[PDB]
């Protein structure tokens, strides 16, 4: 549970926002890319697993599940790559709701930055710091409890 | 102390590696950029502060200390921007030693990736997971969780 993350890909301004959500906390990291390829998804997972103890990733679609580049980065970083099937259906709606929330945040900061990637990082910041404890607090508590 | 980070810039293959080190743990994040500008450093700090509770950053040089874009991102993200002067001089050597270790890791993985940026992220990974026995990644999470609680 502390090591489980979900990939999610959403579209804005003709670009792709790739998101990794730490399932137990709601904590996110995200990046803007021109389009979702295995190459970009593999690089993004390497960055994520170098920063947090990523044990399991539920991939966002069958192309990234299949991708031999994604499989190679999962092997390299010690990550169990799984499918993203919402066997519990509440998962479908939870990701949908996060994409809407994120885009709503993005629209609240959009005029403060020239480039989409900056507005996405401001949104990552606002999402992780929002008290609901924040997601950022929750992930650190979860993983610290796991270490002890 | 849990909120204090140090910026560090080093050079490799004609490119720049920008590093933020969490001083109490030794945990790092890093990126490759074509050259260190206020613009890149501001964007890097925004990314960092969206991911960890960054309270204070000791900037790596007076150009980033002065940069109005860097000051704007520090204001936006709630970060206290400070100079990076090694008032304890053991700081000068500690950062040098980190750049040499990092570059050594980079040379141990370099042939596994076409692009420098990938080898740098593999080095970030190996550095944060190295048990020295707790790893830096363990240390930063323990420090911050202690601080929340
Ligand atoms: O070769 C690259 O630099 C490269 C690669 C390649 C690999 C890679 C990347 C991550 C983890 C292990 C590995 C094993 C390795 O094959 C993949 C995506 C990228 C890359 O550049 C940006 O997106
Ligand atoms: O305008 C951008 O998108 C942009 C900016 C601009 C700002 C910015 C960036 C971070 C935090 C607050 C702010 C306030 C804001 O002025 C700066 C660097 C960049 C950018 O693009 C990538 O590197």
């Amino acid at each position: 549970s502390p090591g489980i993350w979900q990939l999610d890909c959403t579209h804005l301004e003709g670009k792709v926002i790739l998101v990794a959500v730490h399932v137990a906390s709601g904590y996110i990291e995200a990046e803007v890319i021109p389009a979702e390829t295995g190459q970009e998804t593999a690089y993004f997972l390497l960055k994520l697993a170098g920063r947090w103890p990523v044990k399991t990733v539920h991939t966002d679609n069958g192309s990234n599940f299949t991708s031999t580049t994604v499989k190679a980065a999962c092997w390299w970083a010690g990550i169990k790559q799984e499918d993203g099937i919402p066997y519990n259906p509440q998962s479908q709606g939870v990701i949908e709701s996060m994409n809407k929330e994120l885009k709503k945040i993005i629209g609240q900061v959009r005029d403060q930055a020239e480039h989409l990637k900056t507005a996405v990082q401001m949104a990552v910041f606002i999402h992780n710091h929002k008290r609901k404890y924040s997601a950022g607090e929750r992930i650190v508590d979860i993983i610290a409890t796991d270490i002890q």
